[PDB]
């Protein structure tokens, strides 16, 4: 009943809980805005926006891409790239998630 992660906003399918990847981090941006962060090994119906970027990256090694909804382009997190074991993974913010059943 709690398998399937989607968009609060919309609806969109995004992540499952068996794709979590341990799993929450607590981080501030340069605005000391709060994110609590749930990483994913894998995400689907995202857009990527712009090219990565290692400037005031949370995770030591990885360059991050601004993730929206591809639906409804609410901001859910970032996708992380460029580091080692994993090289690639997912930051979503958990609180712009919605989980339910398969
Ligand atoms: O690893 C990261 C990802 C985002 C980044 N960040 C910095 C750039 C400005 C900005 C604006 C909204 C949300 C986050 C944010 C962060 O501090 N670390
Ligand atoms: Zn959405």
């Amino acid at each position: 009943g709690a398998s399937i992660f989607r968009c609060r906003q919309c609806g969109q399918t995004i992540s499952r809980r068996d794709w979590l990847l341990p799993h929450e981090h607590v981080v501030f941006n340069p605005a000391g805005m709060i994110f609590r962060v749930w990483c994913f090994s894998l995400a689907q119906g995202l857009r990527l926006i712009g090219a990565p970027s290692g400037e005031f990256s949370w995770f030591k090694g990885y360059d991050w891409t601004i993730a929206l909804c591809g639906q409804c382009g609410s901001h859910l997190g970032w996708h992380y790239e460029g580091g080692s074991q994993p090289q690639t993974f997912f930051g979503l913010i958990k609180d712009r998630l919605a989980e339910g059943p398969a």
